[PDB]
C-alpha cells in the first residue's frame, strides 16, 4: 500500500513521515540501515544529525570550551591544582554516546506508537517507478526483506564523507569515525579547510594527551572558504593562537603505517608529518551509489547530487528528493523545511516551497562564526552598489581572561542603494545565539537604519549591530575603495 | 568661559550627547564630573555609574561568578581535577575590575584631551542661572567656585543614586556601590531587593563566598523581579535557590545592630532575625537631583521625583534639558545614550529626534541570564482584546549532561492575536542577553510570529526554539486567562 516511503530516516526524511501519517493519516514507511548511532554505519535512526553530526558535535565542543574556561578562570580569581587536570576524552564520548542513544530510543518509540508510520531495518533501494527494495546490505545481490509498493517515493539518504583518491587512504578515518575513537589521539592531522575540519580541530585540540599537537592543513591559500574573509583570516589567527598549527597550501600525496600504528603522511610539496589519527574532511557528497537510480533514470547534476526543482521533484513523476542528497546547502533546519514543504504541497494542497536565500547558519568553531545572506564579494557582482559596515573589538572580559586575542568581529553587508540588509557576519562567543533573530530581520527586508535606530541591549557582543551607521569601505560595480566618489 | 552646550555629569548620556555635538556639529561643549575614575569617595566619574559602578563591572563580576559553575559542570564533560583545591581569591576579582574600568576612564581622558570643541571640568556642576553652569569644589552651595561657565544650552544628566531606607543602624549597611570595593567577600550576606541588582550581586557573592557561607537575598513581597515575566520570575527564584542562595519573601528589615565581632545582627518586621556579615540595600535607585540647585531657575520635578521633561527631553525652562536616570523612565544605558544623541540631533542638527521607550531590549544578569524586549503577558492583556503566549520551557541537553538539571530554560513569545505582531519576547537561559539584542529589531519592524516560525532554524541552538513555536500554549481574551478559545 503506502502513500509514502521514506529511504533515509533522518532530519529531512522523518519531518516528512511524521508530517504525513500525524497530520494527514497517510501510510509511511521509512527505511534506516541501523536503529541505533555507531559502527559500521554511523548514521542511523535519526539522521546524520543525530547521530554523527550536529548534536554529538555540539556537546563534543562545550566539553572543548571547557579547556578555556579553566584557563580564563584564573584572570576572575579562580585558581585549583592545574597538573591535576585531566580531560577524559572516554568519559565525554560515554556520555555522548549515551545522549544520542537516548534520542535513538525516543524515535523507536515514536514509531511504535503511530499508526500510518513504520519502519524498517535495511538498505533501500529503488527497484521500479514505484517500489522500493529493503536488502540486507548495500549490495545488490543480497538478500531481500521487504519490497515496499509506494504511491510516492522520498529520497533523503543524506551525503557521506568525500576521500580522495590517494594510497594509504585506508589509514585515514573521516568524521564518521572521529566519534568513536577509543582514545584521543596525540598527534592529530585534520584535512580540508571546511567547517567540519575546524570544529574537530578544536575539539582534539582540547583532548589531546600531553605532548599533543593538532595540524590542520589546506590545499589552497585561506581557510573556510565560502564564508566572510576577515573572519577567514580572523579564525585562523585565533586558532593559531589556541595551539593548533594551521597548514595551507598543502595537501596530502600518500599516507604509510609507521611500525607503531601511528601514520607517517608525505605531502605534495615533500614535507611530512607523523600522527596518530589522520582525518579527511576535504568535503561531503551526495550518498547515491547504494540507491540504484539508473533502474529508473533518475537525473543528476553535473556534481553527482540528485537533479530536483523548486518543489523537490525529479524528472521521474512520484519520486522526490530533499536534504543533503540533493547537494545544495547541507544543513539539518532546511532539510526538515524541505521535508515539511513537500509533504503539505502533495497531501494538502498548501503549496509552500522552501526559501534558500537568507539562511542563517553557525560554525561551532572555538570561536565560533555566525552568518546569514551574502558575503561582500558576492553581493557586488549582483548589485550595483554595495556598503560594508564593519567593527572589530576585544570584547570586555577578554582583557581579564588572558585571552586577548579572541577579537569579536562584526560584519554588515547592504545594498547601498535603499539599504537593505543582504548580509550579516558574525565571529567569537555568542554569534551563533546572536544571528538567529537576524535570520528573522533578514526576512522582514531589514534596512541598516532598522538595525543601529534599535536599542542597544548592554553590555553585549550583539550590540554591536546596532552601533554601526557609517560605511567601512563600499563596492561600487565591483571595485573595492573606501569613499563613495 | 562660554559654550554652545555645558553638561552636568560625565556619563552615559551626558558624554554621548557632549561628543556628538562637539564632533559631529562642531559645537564647544563643556562637561563636568567629579572624579576621572572609578571609586571612593564618590563612585561614579568620569563615564558615568554605567563604566565606573556599573553594567561593565558588574558583568565582569557576574562572568567571573559563572565559573563556579563551569568548574563544576566540566566533569559531565569529562574533566578531573582536585576539587577541594579549587577556591575563589576575591581580591584578584576586585583588582581585576579596577583595572578594565581604569582603562576606559583612561580612555575617556585623552578623547577630551584630542578633541577640539570638547572640554573636561573637574568638579560639582550646578544652575545659578538660566544660563551659567557654576563648578564647585564640592556638592556643597559654601565650597569655592572653581568655573562660571556660560552656557547657550544646559543637559542635566547627573544619573540617579542608590535608595537607602531610614532604619536604624542603616549606617551599618551598604549600598552596590561600596559593593563593588569590599576588601574581603563576605561570609554571610543580605542583598536587601526583588530588583536585578540585587539579584545579579546575590549570585556573584554565591560564589565568591569564603566556607561555610551563605547568601540570603530579601525582598518585602511574595516574588523577586516585579516587571519582567512571571514564569522566568518564579524559575530563576528556583535556580537560585537551586545553586545555594536562600531567598526570603515578603520579608523587609526593620533595624540592624552591631555584634562583638564586628558582624551584623539583622531585625525583620516580621520579628525573625539573622546574623550576616554584611547586608547590602539595593531597594531601589532615586533620580540624583540633590545638588544641581534646581530651584534657583525653577525646573520642575515629576511627582515621582524624577526631572520632568517633554518627549524631545526639555525641562519647563528654555534651553535646559535632561535625560538618563535622572528623568526616573527606563534606568537602562543604551537609553540615555540614544536620548542623549536624539537631544543634540534635534538642537544642533536639523532633523527632530526622540527615543522610542517602547519595545527595548534589556537584560539581568542572573546565572543563568534574562533576556527581555517588549510587554508581558499582564500588561498586554490590559492594552490588547486577544492576546495568545507561545511557550517553550525545558533543562536543555547541555544542562543534564552538566548535573545542573535545575536550569531550566524558557522561551516566551507575548503576541497580539488579532494580526499576530510580536508584542513581547522573554528568554531565560545561556546565552539570553545575546539573542534577545536582533529580536528588539525585529520588534521595530512590527514583525508577526508568523514570521519567526517561518524563519528557518540555526542548529542547534537555544535561539532556535523561537523560529519552533507554531501554536500557542494559552490566550488571554479581554483580560482573562484560559487554556484555549
Ligand atoms: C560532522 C558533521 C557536523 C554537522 N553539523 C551540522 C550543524 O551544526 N548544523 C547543521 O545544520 N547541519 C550540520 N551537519 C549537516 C546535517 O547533519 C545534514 O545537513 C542533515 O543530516 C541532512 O539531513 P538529511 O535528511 O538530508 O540526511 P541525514 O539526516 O544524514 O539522513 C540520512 C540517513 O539515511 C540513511 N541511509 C543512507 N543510505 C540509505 C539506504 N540506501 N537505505 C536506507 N537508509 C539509508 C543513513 O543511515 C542516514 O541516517 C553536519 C554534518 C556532519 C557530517
Ligand atoms: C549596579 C548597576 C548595574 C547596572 N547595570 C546595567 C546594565 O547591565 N545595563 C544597563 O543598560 N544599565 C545598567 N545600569 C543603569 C546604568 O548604569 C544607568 O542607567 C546609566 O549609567 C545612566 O546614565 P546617565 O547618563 O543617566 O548618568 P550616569 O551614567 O549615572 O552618570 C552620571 C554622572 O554624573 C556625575 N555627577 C553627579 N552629580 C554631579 C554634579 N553635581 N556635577 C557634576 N557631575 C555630577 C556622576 O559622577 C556620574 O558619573 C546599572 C546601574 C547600576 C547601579
Ligand atoms: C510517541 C510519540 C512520539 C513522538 C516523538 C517525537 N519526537 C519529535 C517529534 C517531532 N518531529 C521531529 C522528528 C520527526 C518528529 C514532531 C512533534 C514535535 C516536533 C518534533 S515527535 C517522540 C516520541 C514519541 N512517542
Ligand atoms: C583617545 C581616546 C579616545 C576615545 C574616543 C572614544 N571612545 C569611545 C567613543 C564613543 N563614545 C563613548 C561616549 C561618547 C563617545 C563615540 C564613538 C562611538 C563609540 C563610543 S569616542 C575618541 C577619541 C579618543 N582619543
Ligand atoms: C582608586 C581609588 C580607590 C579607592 C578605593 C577605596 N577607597 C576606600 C575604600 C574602603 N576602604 C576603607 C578602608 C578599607 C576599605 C572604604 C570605602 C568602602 C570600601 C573600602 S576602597 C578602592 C579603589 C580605588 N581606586
Amino acid at each position: 500500500a503506502f502513500d509514502l516511503v521514506v529511504i533515509g530516516a533522518g532530519s529531512g526524511g522523518l519531518e516528512a513521515g511524521w508530517n504525513a501519517a500525524t497530520l494527514y493519516g497517510k501510510r509511511v514507511a521509512v527505511v534506516d540501515v541501523q536503529t541505533s548511532h555507531g559502527p559500521p554505519f554511523y548514521a542511523a535512526l535519526g539522521g546524520t544529525c543525530v547521530n554523527v553530526g550536529c548534536v554529538p558535535k555540539k556537546l563534543m565542543v562545550t566539553g572543548a570550551q571547557y579547556m578555556d574556561h579553566l584557563r580564563e578562570s584564573a584572570g576572575f580569581g579562580w585558581e585549583f591544582d592545574g597538573s591535576s587536570v585531566k580531560a577524559n576524552w572516554k568519559k565525554l564520548i560515554a556520555a555522548k554516546n549515551e545522549a544520542v542513544l537516548d534520542i535513538n530510543k525516543s524515535y523507536e518509540g515514536m514509531f511504535n506508537d503511530t499508526e500510518g508510520l513504520d519502519f524498517f531495518l535495511g538498505w533501500g533501494s529503488l527497484e521500479s517507478k514505484n517500489v522500493v527494495v529493503v536488502r540486507e546490505t548495500a549490495d545488490p545481490k543480497s538478500a531481500v526483506k521487504e519490497r515496499l509498493q509506494a504511491d510516492h517515493i522520498l529520497l533523503a539518504t543524506g551525503s557521506w564523507p568525500q576521500m580522495p583518491a590517494i594510497p594509504g587512504i585506508e589509514h585515514c578515518i573521516s568524521s564518521n569515525e572521529a566519534f568513536y575513537l577509543p582514545e584521543p589521539p596525540r598527534r592529530v592531522l585534520t584535512v580540508g579547510g571546511g567547517f567540519i575540519s575546524v570544529e574537530f580541530a578544536g575539539i582534539f585540540n582540547a583532548y589531546k594527551p600531553p605532548g599533543g599537537k593538532v595540524t590542520l592543513c589546506y590545499r589552497n591559500n585561506l581557510i573556510l572558504r565560502g564564508f566572510d574573509e576577515t573572519i577567514r583570516e580572523e579564525v585562523t589567527k585565533q586558532l593559531t593562537a589556541n595551539g593548533i598549527e594551521i597548514m595551507t597550501n598543502e595537501n596530502p600525496a600518500k599516507v604509510s603505517l609507521n611500525t607503531d600504528g601511528s601514520k607517517h603522511v608525505t605531502f605534495e610539496s615533500g614535507k611530512t608529518l607523523d600522527v596518530d589519527v589522520v582525518m579527511m574532511a576535504i568535503g561531503r557528497i551526495p550518498r547515491t551509489n547504494d540507491l540504484q537510480l539508473g533502474n529508473v533514470g533518475v537525473k543528476l547534476t553535473p556534481k553527482g547530487g540528485v537533479q530536483v526543482d523548486e518543489f523537490s521533484r525529479t524528472n521521474v513523476p512520484n519520486i522526490y528528493a530533499i536534504g543533503d542528497i540533493t547537494d545544495r546547502l547541507m544543513l539539518t533546519p532546511v532539510a526538515i523545511n524541505e521535508g515539511a514543504a513537500l509533504v503539505d504541497t502533495v497531501f494538502g494542497n498548501k503549496p509552500r516551497k522552501t526559501d534558500h536565500t537568507r539562511v542563517a547558519s553557525a560554525v561551532f568553531s572555538i570561536p565560533p562564526i555566525g552568518t546569514c545572506g551574502l558575503i561582500e564579494e558576492v553581493a557586488a557582482k549582483e548589485f550595483e552598489k554595495v556598503a560594508v559596515y564593519m567593527s572589530s573589538f576585544t570584547p570586555l572580559m577578554h582583557n581579564i581572561s588572558g585571552s586577548k586575542y579572541k577579537k569579536f568581529v562584526a560584519k554588515i553587508v547592504t545594498n547601498h542603494s535603499d539599504g537593505t540588509v543582504l548580509g550579516v557576519h558574525l565571529l567569537g562567543d555568542g554569534a551563533p545565539e546572536i544571528i538567529q533573530a537576524v535570520g528573522v530581520c533578514l526576512r522582514l527586508n531589514a534596512k541598516i537604519s532598522d538595525f543601529y535606530n534599535t536599542i542597544g541591549v548592554h553590555p553585549t557582543s550583539a550590540e554591536e549591530l546596532c552601533s554601526m551607521r557609517t560605511p567601512s569601505y563600499y563596492y561600487v560595480k565591483g571595485e573595492k575603495m573606501e569613499k563613495l566618489p
